[PDB]
């Protein structure tokens, strides 16, 4: 079918950059043990859907086994924006914003996610102070992070701009998005994109894999991203 | 000597995360009741609030008068917003552990309540509605200027000028710097002026030293995009 809009995959993307993780994470796991009973416990075969795409946010998701892949559009030529490991939290600002989820999450791996209902988010925020508290932490983070590194493309020329985005995206070396997903959060056209990447790695800064680019030269790159 | 560009721009994005009116997490009936917590601090114009690159240690709400946010020295300083009655700042920085970004300074006779860290931490451990509204808020204002910066990626230069504009009118006025617009914009003073200039010519907008009134808003939003 149709790749999604270039609009779709930059929203969905930098508000992907929103997510909990380990060091931004709401809850601690002691905590999510404490929800026992409270917590809805969903299994997912891989392909599963574990939220759709415009639909409201009505709940906290924590993932708790496998892998959840982030995604707009069709299943065919979806734009990948994200992938959430265990302890990872999505829902929960969004919920906070009166927002629908802009992206689908599926299954990558046979998964387990926790589902922390509206109502209980709300009951459990209005009963335990400490738990109120690291959660609004945790926003603060993880909204802050988002914007400072909104703000600090702004005024840089685009290779330095590419290496940055690069750098803040790497995993173990790794950056698992599409060409066109990179593009789409810079505001790039695509053929520009392409031209620096190439250049990234005709440097032997980079190498540019099936939908995934790996960081051959760190130091190397860092000085691009000036 | 004046701050540079990357300063400005930082600044100033930063500024658009100040907590106001129904983004605010205290409202008028909260302060009213933490009239005994709270520390009345006044100033005369010219008054250091706070300074850029100090520890946050607290949170400032506006009771009187209007507070001058800046960046760089005193004579070369960039005017990046300015905070009015109801306006809480400093929060999401004490939240983070985080310095202030910018320096904030007394424009006229001003009057400043100010809750420090043990008593921010001692009415959110004992004020549920608060800590609750604490949440929303800060989740709303820095997504709100989240959305803006998104919202300009890839857009021609002249339509970000109509949008910042409009984004930053307050009836139908905007009071910054032309080098603090293109700061924000990622962009270089002529560039900013050259654009101006025109949207003045068609009658959009009239420009005077660090003020723009917009004159024709459907015109401007057609610019916009
Ligand atoms: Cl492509």
């Amino acid at each position: 079918g149709q790749p999604p809009s270039e609009a779709q995959v930059r929203q969905a993307a930098w508000i992907a950059r929103c997510v909990g993780r380990g060091g931004s994470a709401p809850l601690h796991r002691d905590d999510v043990s404490a929800l026992a009973e409270t917590l809805q416990v969903k299994e997912f075969a891989p392909g599963a859907v574990v939220f759709h795409a415009d639909q409201t946010a009505d709940g906290v998701w924590i993932v708790r086994h496998g892998l959840i892949e982030l995604a707009v559009g069709s299943r065919r030529r979806r734009a990948v924006v994200n992938i959430l490991h265990p302890g990872d939290v999505d829902g929960d600002i969004p919920l906070l914003l009166e927002m629908p989820m802009v992206y689908t999450g599926r299954a990558l791996t046979q998964a387990t996610c926790l589902f922390l209902d509206r109502q209980a988010f709300e009951r459990l925020l209005a009963t335990h102070p400490a738990i109120a508290r690291r959660w609004l932490s945790s926003v603060a983070q993880r909204v802050s992070t988002a914007q400072i590194r909104l703000m600090g493309m702004l005024g840089r020329p685009l290779p330095a701009q590419v290496a940055q985005l690069l750098l803040d995206e790497a995993i173990d070396a790794r950056i698992e998005l599409a060409q066109r997903t990179l593009a789409a959060m810079l505001g790039a056209q695509r053929p520009s994109i392409n031209k620096i990447l190439k250049e990234f790695e005709r440097d032997r800064l980079i190498t540019v894999g099936y939908a995934v680019i790996e960081i051959t030269d760190q130091h190397g790159l860092r000085a691009r991203a000036q």
